[PDB]
C-alpha cells in the first residue's frame, strides 16, 4: 500500500476520473446543444471528495430531458432487443458505444456513479467487433457494453475498492467473468464507484465523493455497488457487475428500481475481485448482474454459466442454467422479521405482489415467519471482520478519515483466535442447517417445497444518507448464501404511503426507522422494490417468478 | 577509580565527545546548506561542563526546520515501516545510518543528549550488514540502528554512569542485550547522556553538562535516561535502551512525549550495566526501550525475549512474549496518591483517557485508590543507598561537585547493619504482599482481575530544572517491580490548563509543586503523558491497551 497524505491521493483519484471524463466526452462527440445542457446540469460531483455538490431532485427526469433522441433511442431500448439490432446490423457496435458513453457521462454528473471511464479500450473493443461482424455475429452478447464495479480487476488499472492507499495497486489482467463476457461479444466501458471498506449500504468514499439515487437526489444510491445501482437505474448501462456480501447488489438495485441478482455462491466466478480481508473465507461475497432489464439479467447468467466457468475457476459447480419446468408454485410472503417493521411503501409492495400471485391460479401463497434473525447480526458480527478490522484500519495510515457508515461496520470487531473462528463457523453452519429445517417446515402434505419467499430488501425505500443502520433484510441471505433477486414493484405514492398512525415501535432500532419515515414526500418518486429468495442453486426459479410478476 | 582533579577529567570527557562529534559529522557528510544552518542553531552544549548554553525555546521545530527532507523522510518514518524498506531494499543500511547520524548530531546540539557518537563501529556494522543482505535480511531488526544509555557497556569504551572518576574503567565487551540485538540485525550508533549518581529525574553531570527537553528547552529532559528521552523524543533514534530504578525510563519518555516501558525485572537482561552500589540487590533496576513508536517498543521486547536470554543471563525467566488473549478489559484510573496532586495538564490527560476508554464497549473503568504511598518513600529511603551512600560519595574524591538533585537522593542515607537490611527487606516484601491484595480487591464478582491502572508518571509535565522533588509516581512501581508503560496523550494548552484556583494544598510538598506551576506558558508545548501499570509479567497487556488508546 501507500503512505502519502490522503489529500494528495484524493487529487490523484480525481485526476484519473477527470482524465477519463475528458476522453469520454471526445468519444461521445456532443453536439453543441447537448454540450450546453450538460454544462448546465446540477452536479453531484463537488470541488473535492468531501464536497458532495448539489444534486438534482429527480436526476432521471433531468437525464431524459438532457439527452437527445439520438442517444435515448438506443440506451432506453431493452438490451435483449438491442442485441437483435446489433446482430442484424441495423446499428453499429461503435454507434451503441457512443450512445452509452454519452449516457454514462450525463449519468455521472447527475448521480456521481462513475469512477473511471474506459473509452480508449472500449473504442478498440467496439471497432474490432464491427470489423469481425461476420465471425462474431453469433455470440450471445455481441456488441453490448457493460459497466463493472471498481473492485473488479481490469487490465492496467488500479483496484482500490475506494481506499486511497491502493492507488498504486495495478493489475495486468481482467477478472475471470470479464474475460468470459468478452469471449461472448461484450466489453466493459465504464468503472462504477464503490464506498470505503465496501461495508456500507451507501456509496461514499474518498476516491469519488458521494453517489446519490437515480430517482431522488436527496437519497442514497445504496451500496456497496452504489455506482452500479445509480448508473443502471439511469439506464446508462445495459447491465453491470457488482458484489454482494451484505446486500451490496440487492440494496442498490432495490433503491434504484431495477433488477439485481445475488447469485448462489459457486455459480459464477468472483474470487478474483479485490476487497478488504483478502483470504477471509468464513463469509464469502458473491457477484451477479444488475440491470434495468430482467431479460438481460437472465441472459448474462445463461451466457456466463454456459461458458463452463468451472474450467477456469475450480470453486464453481457444473450446474446448468436451466429454466424451471414447474407449472405450480408455492410462495411465502415475509412480512417482517419482527425486529424492524417495513415502512408503508414496502408494506404496500408486499400486498400488491401478494394479491397478484393470489390472482393467478397456480400460486399457493403462505405467510413466512422469521427464524432467529437476531443470530444473523451475532454471527456476522464476528465473521465479517474476523481480524478485528486490522486489515481495513491499515488503509487509514494515509490519514484517510473514517466515514460514519464505516464506523458501524467495524465497531465491535474482534481479532478472533483460531478457536474463536471455529466456534463461530460451527454457529454459522448450525444456523444454516436450522434455517433449512425452518424453510422445509413449510412443505405441504403432498411434499411440495416452498419454491421462493418474497421479502423486503430493506426496511424502507432508498434511505436518507447515513441512516442504513440495519442490514438483516439483506445480510440474512449472505449468512445463508441463498440466491436473492431484487425486483421492482411500485413507487412511493403520497396518498397511499402516509406514515402509520398510532404506531407502537418494537424496540429502539425500530423506533429509529419509524421516525426516519417522516412523510412520503421525503422519499418522493423513490422506487419500492422487493426481492425473491430461493433455496441454494434455485436462482432460475426466482427469475421465472419475477417474469410472471412483471407481465 | 581515579582521584585526579575533576576539571582535568571533564576535559577528557569533552575531548572524547568532541572527537566522536567530528567523526559523526564526517560520516553524515553535511552539504553546505545544512552545515551552515547547523552552525547557527542555539546550542545546549557549553564551553565547559558547568556552562549549560542557551537552548532553543522549541528544540523540535528547530530540528525539523534545520534538517533536509532527504534525512527526515527516513528518521520521521515509523521504524517498523522503515524495517520494511530495509527488508525490501528500497533503502540501504548505510543510508539509514547516515540519516540517523545526521539527525542525532542536530539533536546533540539542540538538546545536549549525546555523550559519545559511535560512527566508526556503526559504519562497520551497517556496511557489512548490507554486504550480508541476502543472508541476514530475515532478522527481525535487520539494518536498524539504536541508542544506548552511557551506563550500558560497549566494546572499548569507558562506562562511568556520569562519574568522572570512572573514565579509565574500560570494558572489552557489550551488554548482553546489545549482543542479542546485534545478532538480530540491529546495532548501536550513539551513547546518550546520564546524570550524576543516576538518582535524579533530570540529566545533569560533569561528563556532559545539562540535557534539556525536546519540546521545551527551558525544561529538563528527565532522567536518569535523559539523553534517551531527548534523542528519541526528537525522533533522532529509532529506539533506545535506558534503565529504571526510580522512574529513570518512564520520566524521560513522558517528559518527551514518547513511549517507554519499565519491563518486569526477570524478562530482559540488565545486570551487566554499570551503576553505583554494584552488588546491591535490595532494590534492583530494570531496562527497557524508549521510542516514539509503540510498535518498536513491542518488537524490541519480542525480539530480545525470543532470543531466549535466560540461556545467557540466569536471572531471567523463560516466559514468552505473548500478545494477550483478553477481549474485555478492566482498568482503574489513579487520579492522585493524595500526597502530591497532579497539575492541570496531567489531570486533563487523565480525563481524556478515562472518557476514551469509557467510549469503547469492551472496557470497564473504575477508580483506583492509593495504598500506603507514604511507605514507598520510607522503604526506598533506606534501601536506595543502603550503605549510607558511602559508595557514591567516594566518586567525589576528584572534587567533582555534589549536584543539588543528587543531594536529595543521598540525604539521610543510613549505612545499614545486616539486621537493619533484614528489617527493611521484610518491610519491602510485606508491602508487596499487601499491595497485591489491594489490587486483587478490585476483582469483580465474576473473578475478572484488574488488567491495568492508568496513572501519572510525575505530578506535572516536564519539570523546571532542579524541581524533581517527588518520586512516588514512578518509584512505587520500582518498590513493587510492576511493569509500567509511559504513553502519549496530549500537550499543554494555555486555555485549558490554567492554574487551579482557590487551591488548598495537602502539605508543604504539595504546595511546592502547586507554586511550581505558575502558568501553562512556563511549560509551553510540553507533552502531557500518562502510564499504564500492570501486575508482574503482564507487560504485554500494557502494550495492547496502549495500542487501543492510539487507534
Amino acid at each position: 500500500m501507500l503512505t502519502d497524505n490522503w489529500k494528495e491521493l484524493a487529487g490523484k483519484a480525481q485526476s484519473t476520473f477527470q482524465k477519463s471524463l475528458k476522453q469520454a466526452i471526445e468519444l461521445a462527440d456532443f453536439d453543441e446543444g447537448l454540450a450546453k445542457r450538460y454544462g448546465a446540469l446540477p452536479s453531484a460531483i463537488g470541488a473535492n471528495v468531501e464536497d458532495f455538490g448539489s444534486p438534482a431532485q429527480f436526476p432521471l427526469e433531468e437525464y431524459l430531458k438532457a439527452l437527445p433522441k439520438k442517444v435515448l433511442d438506443i440506451t432506453e431500448k431493452d438490451p435483449v432487443e438491442l442485441l437483435k439490432d446489433l446482430k442484424s446490423r441495423k446499428v453499429t457496435c461503435v454507434e451503441v458505444l457512443k450512445a452509452y458513453t454519452a449516457a454514462s457521462i450525463v449519468a455521472s454528473k447527475l448521480t456521481n456513479c462513475v469512477q473511471e471511464f474506459l473509452p480508449i479500450e472500449a473504442l478498440q473493443y467496439a471497432q474490432k467487433l464491427d470489423a469481425d461482424y461476420e465471425t462474431k455475429k453469433h455470440l450471445p452478447l455481441y456488441g453490448l457494453p457493460f459497466s463493472i464495479k471498481e473492485m473488479i480487476p481490469f487490465v492496467g488499472r488500479s483496484v482500490t475498492h475506494g481506499s486511497l492507499c491502493y492507488l498504486d495497486r495495478i493489475v495486468d489482467y481482467n477478472a475471470d467473468i470479464v474475460n468470459i463476457l468478452i469471449a461472448n461479444g461484450a466489453y466493459p466501458f465504464v468503472r462504477t464507484t464503490n464506498p470505503q471498506s465496501l461495508m456500507m449500504l451507501e456509496c461514499v468514499s474518498f476516491s469519488h465523493g458521494r453517489t446519490v439515487n437515480a430517482y431522488n437526489g436527496m437519497l442514497t444510491s445504496g451500496g456497496s455497488s452504489g455506482g452500479e445501482g445509480a448508473l443502471n437505474g439511469m439506464r446508462a448501462s445495459p447491465f453491470g457487475l457488482g458484489s454482494d456480501i451484505g446486500g451490496s447488489i440487492r440494496c442498490p438495485a432495490a433503491f434504484n428500481g431495477i433488477y439485481g441478482l445475488r447469485s448462489t455462491l459457486g455459480r459464477i466466478p468472483t474470487a478474483d475481485y479485490f476487497s478488504c480481508n483478502r483470504g477471509s473465507e468464513s463469509i464469502l461475497s458473491v457477484t451477479g448482474p444488475l440491470s434495468r432489464s430482467l431479460d438481460t439479467v437472465n441472459l448474462v447468467m445463461k451466457t456466463v454459466i454456459e461458458a463452463k466457468p468451472w474450467l477456469i475457476d475450480p470453486t464453481l459447480v457444473p450446474l446448468d442454467w436451466k429454466r424451471p419446468e414447474n407449472k405450480k408454485f408455492r410462495v411465502g410472503i415475509y412480512v417482517s422479521d419482527h425486529i424492524v417493521n417495513p415502512s408503508p411503501p414496502i408494506n404496500r409492495a408486499l400486498s400488491m405482489v401478494t394479491e397478484k400471485l393470489k390472482s393467478l391460479g397456480n400460486f399457493e401463497v403462505v405467510t413466512f415467519e422469521p427464524y432467529k434473525p437476531e443470530k444473523v447480526t451475532e454471527i456476522l458480527g464476528k465473521l465479517y471482520f474476523e481480524d478485528g478490522a486490522r486489515d481495513f484500519r491499515a488503509t487509514l495510515q494515509t490519514g484517510e478519515p473514517l466515514l460514519e457508515q464505516t464506523r458501524w461496520a467495524i465497531e465491535g470487531a474482534e481479532d478472533l483466535d483460531m478457536h474463536d473462528q471455529w466456534y463461530w463457523n460451527l454457529q454459522k453452519q448450525a444456523y444454516r442447517k436450522e434455517f433449512l429445517k425452518h424453510w422445509c417446515s413449510y412443505t405441504d402434505n403432498d411434499g411440495n417445497v416452498l419454491d421462493a419467499v418474497i421479502a423486503p430488501v430493506f426496511p424502507n425505500v432508498a434511505a436518507k444518507h447515513e441512516t442504513t443502520k440495519y442490514w438483516t433484510y439483506t445480510s440474512q441471505w449472505n449468512l445463508l448464501d441463498y440466491p436473492v433477486l431484487a425486483f421492482p414493484v411500485t413507487k412511493v405514492d403520497e396518498s397511499l404511503d402516509q406514515p402509520y398512525k398510532n404506531y407502537k415501535p418494537l424496540n429502539d432500532l425500530d423506533k429509529y426507522f419509524y421516525e426516519q419515515y417522516d412523510s412520503p414526500s421525503s422519499f418522493k418518486n423513490a422506487p419500492a422494490n422487493l426481492c425473491l429468495v430461493g433455496l441454494r442453486f434455485t436462482d432460475e426459479k426466482l427469475v421465472e417468478i419475477a417474469n410472471i410478476l412483471r407481465n
